[PDB]
């Protein structure tokens, strides 16, 4: 068994707490409840190995900057999530992994860039323009939607399969 | 901490969802998709005092108008939404008025007018006209934009300010 600890962070109401409540719980939560800072369990089988998911789900607006550095020091992989028909939030993803590079101190820290809310056609920032921002990280880039379960399952494994490869 | 329940009211496109995005969101959606109904919840601090906020963002529809008795009699505080560049939505604002004062069997209930859509140069109602005719109301009056934020805060501060002086 190994434990890994992941952190997803991004904007207000990109989905970030639906997002977890989809992998853990296995359904969509349609109401709109801000997160102070919650954390979730998920035993699961991941390319053979046994693994205990210890998930951190994070406030869009952190009240503490050195509140936030501490997770920031003790998260292993980081889900950056944005909202496809929110373009603010897609520009916010450089400052959460300028943030995460400051406080690890390196340039090489797991992580994987999530476009959620793919189910809605109403969209803004396009596909290939997240890939290219992914691309130019050097991180894996996942479309997703927390509605249909679309991606969900693969953003949390890539991440594992991307701190497994650090390590 | 205290909850207080708003809700958003108004005729069809005024921008009642665009304020509630950007008050919680902080970006503008450009794309109009009509609500049913939705809620949100947000925690502000508000004269010193932690306030969760729950709000809803209801119908524009004109029709079945005793659809919204019971959120009328659940709702505390209402934010009455026209469109600065809508002269009916403007004239609109006396029939949610006179069904909320009906519904709640009260003359004194915690209201703010709001003229949406500031940003507009295409302006039909006149700020000064609406300044009037919130005085001969005795409530709030605030002008509003979810495209450059104006206002926004101020909007539902206000109301929560009114809820607070009529306990
Ligand atoms: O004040 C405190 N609240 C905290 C707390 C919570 C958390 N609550 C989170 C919001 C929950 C929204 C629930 C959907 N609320 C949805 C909602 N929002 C509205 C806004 C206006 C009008 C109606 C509604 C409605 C709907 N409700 C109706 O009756 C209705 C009718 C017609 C409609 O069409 C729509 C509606 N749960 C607790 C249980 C016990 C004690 C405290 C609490 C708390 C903790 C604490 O340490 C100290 C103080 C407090
Ligand atoms: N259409 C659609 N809606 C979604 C999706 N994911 C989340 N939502 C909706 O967006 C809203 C916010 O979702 P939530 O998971 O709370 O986002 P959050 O980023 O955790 C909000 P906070 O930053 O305050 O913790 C909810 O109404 C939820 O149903 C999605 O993939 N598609
Ligand atoms: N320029 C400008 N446009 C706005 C503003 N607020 C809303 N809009 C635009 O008006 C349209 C309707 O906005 P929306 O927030 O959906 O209005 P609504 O009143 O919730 C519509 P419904 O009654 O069906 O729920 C959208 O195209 C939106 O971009 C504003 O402050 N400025
Ligand atoms: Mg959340
Ligand atoms: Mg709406």
């Amino acid at each position: 068994m190994t434990e890994y600890k992941l952190v997803v962070v991004g904007a207000d109401g990109v989905g970030k707490s639906a997002l977890t409540i989809q992998l853990i719980q296995n359904h969509f939560v349609d109401e709109y409840d801000p997160t102070i800072e919650d954390s979730y369990r998920k035993q699961v089988v991941i390319d053979g190995e046994t693994c205990l998911l210890d998930i951190l789900d994070t406030a869009g607006q952190e009240e503490y900057s050195a509140m936030r550095d501490q997770y920031m020091r003790t998260g292993e992989g980081f889900l950056c999530v944005f909202a496809i028909n929110n373009t603010k939030s897609f520009e916010d993803i450089h400052h959460y992994r300028e943030q995460i590079k400051r406080v690890k101190d390196s340039e090489d820290v797991p992580m994987v860039l999530v476009g959620n809310k793919c189910d809605l056609p109403s969209r803004t920032v396009d596909t290939k323009q997240a890939q290219d921002l992914a691309r130019s990280y050097g991180i894996p880039f996942i479309e997703t939607s927390a509605k249909t379960r679309q991606g969900v399952d693969d953003a949390f494994y890539t991440l594992v399969r991307e701190i497994r490869k650090h390590k």
